């Protein structure tokens, strides 16, 4: 020992915690900060559960690699929704090649040659509205972004012919995780028959593709697949298998819809809210116009790219309602934060959200300020801001997500004049893809294509 981090109370024999923090997570672990600070550690069936909140406390959990935190124990009810020898259930020289993969296939020189894709789509999508009405933002952007991220990730042969079956398939594994689906991967329930079953379907469907593609050698295809399908394991010809490979897909299509499609959405709730309308729209209405004389009519990256007071808008509704409220490693090696000494066998937290509304960190964070990050990103401290994570680990997807989500609201700002419907959606914490709650609303009065 050293100093063990303070134990939250209960009083409550073997589960102890357990019922408490399931069925409040974001206000139970808040409640913990306030009681007992920085660090602390929640016992439930005699599992050590040790948090870590604010800037200094981030440092343990974002430093260390591999052999010093795992991710695979806390992130194995990935591994029947992916599959076999996927991503936390591939053992790390396996691993870390697979992710230098994925690293790949969302490079910005892969992403670049995404943006039209990206576009088209958005633009498509957006055309097909009315003069006049009101959508669900959620919805509408959940659609867009699968849809887009159909032809990004898989390719266009399954955008034109399989999308809707697609679109089934994968409800079914949206469906096959549910709250005990987290505790226990494989309990035979019908949701896991499904999911299970249609992740074997999944597999069945690119492997009619792969045939395909290598029946015709030379036909170039811009998508995630092709360099799936390019990679091979180093010192091994050995090269992906086809189960492996949708694995991957199946992964990275569920980033898509459990975090760009709930931010997405939160961005325009937040910016045509009211208040937060009537201080920043307009600077982003002309910075759309100034980027329109330099550019024109088009979105390409370099024009998302100069696009610093939206990028701004959605970084702090990632800051404010982030979609993933916990990132969690099992400790191998002890380690030392102040004092206190967290040792072998804990699962350590950090919360997105919780150390981002910080006010030591953060001044009003309870306040949508886009505008805080101009001088935050001129801070020199490490781990303030933590929405896409940090270090070996940090995300991958980022670049893409800013992009997707910039294109959908640049495409909106322009064509249509939106307004909030109602009061500000209240978040869903106690959720599987912790969004804004429905009815996210938006009426949308159009204004000369
Ligand atoms: C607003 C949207 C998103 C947010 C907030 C987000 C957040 C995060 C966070 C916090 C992590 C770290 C997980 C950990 O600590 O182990 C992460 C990892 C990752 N994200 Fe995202 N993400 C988003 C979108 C995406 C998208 C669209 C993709 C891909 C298409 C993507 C791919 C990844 C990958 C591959 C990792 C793994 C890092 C690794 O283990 O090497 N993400 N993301
Ligand atoms: Cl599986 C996981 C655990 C913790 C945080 C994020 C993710 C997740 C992911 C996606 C692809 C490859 C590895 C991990 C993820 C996958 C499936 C369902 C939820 C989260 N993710 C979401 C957004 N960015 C990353």
């Amino acid at each position: 020992k050293g100093k063990l981090p303070p134990v939250v109370s209960s009083l409550i024999p073997f589960v102890g915690s357990g019922l408490s923090f399931a069925g409040g997570p974001l206000q139970y672990t808040t409640d913990a900060y306030k009681k007992y600070g920085d660090i602390f550690t929640m016992k439930v069936f005699g599992q050590r559960l040790t948090f870590l909140v604010g800037p200094d406390a981030h440092v343990p959990f974002f430093s260390q690699g591999d052999a010093e935190l795992s991710q695979d124990e806390p992130y194995q009810f990935s591994v029947p929704i992916f599959g076999p020898n996927v991503v936390y259930g591939a053992d790390l020289a396996h691993r870390n090649q697979q992710l230098k993969f994925i690293a790949a296939s969302l490079s910005t020189k892969a992403l670049q040659s995404y943006v039209p894709l990206i576009v088209k789509e958005a633009e498509d999508f957006f055309a097909k509205w009315d003069k006049s009405g009101t959508v669900d933002i959620r919805d509408a952007l959940a659609e867009l972004i699968i849809l887009t991220a159909s032809r990004c990730l898989m390719g266009k042969e399954i955008r034109e012919n399989l999308f809707t079956e697609v679109a089934k398939l994968y409800q079914t594994l949206d469906e096959g995780l549910l709250p005990i689906s987290v505790f226990f991967p494989y309990l035979p329930i019908p949701a896991h028959k499904r999911r299970d079953e249609a992740r074997l379907a999944m597999v069945r469907m690119f492997k009619k593709i792969i045939d395909e593609r290598r029946a015709n050698p030379e036909v170039k295809h811009n998508d995630c697949l092709q360099v799936f399908m390019d990679a091979r394991y180093r010192g091994e010809e050995q090269a992906l298998n086809d189960e492996e490979i949708t694995g991957l897909m199946i992964a990275l299509l569920f980033a898509g819809q459990h975090t760009s499609s709930v931010t997405g959405s939160w961005t325009g709730l937040l910016l045509f809210e009211a208040n937060n309308k009537k201080k920043f729209l307009p600077g982003v209405l002309e910075e759309q116009e100034e980027i329109r004389k330099e550019f024109g009519d088009e979105l390409t990256m370099e024009a998302l790219n100069k696009m610093d007071k939206l990028h701004r808008c959605v970084k702090e509704a990632l800051r404010m309602y982030p979609p993933l409220l916990f990132v969690m490693r099992k400790v191998i090696k002890p380690f030392s934060y102040k004092d206190y000494y967290v040792p072998e066998g804990d699962t350590v937290f950090v919360s997105p959200a919780l150390s981002m509304r910080v006010e030591e960190v953060f001044p009003n964070a309870d306040q949508y300020n886009p505008e805080r990050f101009v001088e935050e990103d001129k801070q020199a401290q490490k781990y303030r801001f933590v929405g896409f994570g940090a270090g070996r680990h940090g995300c991958m997807g980022e670049n893409f997500a800013y992009l997707q989500i910039k294109t959908i609201w640049s495409v909106l700002l322009r064509n249509f004049d939106i307004e909030l419907v109602g009061e500000l959606p209240k978040p869903d914490y106690t959720a599987m893809v912790v969004g804004p709650a429905h009815p996210c609303l938006l009426r949308y009065t159009r204004k000369h294509h």
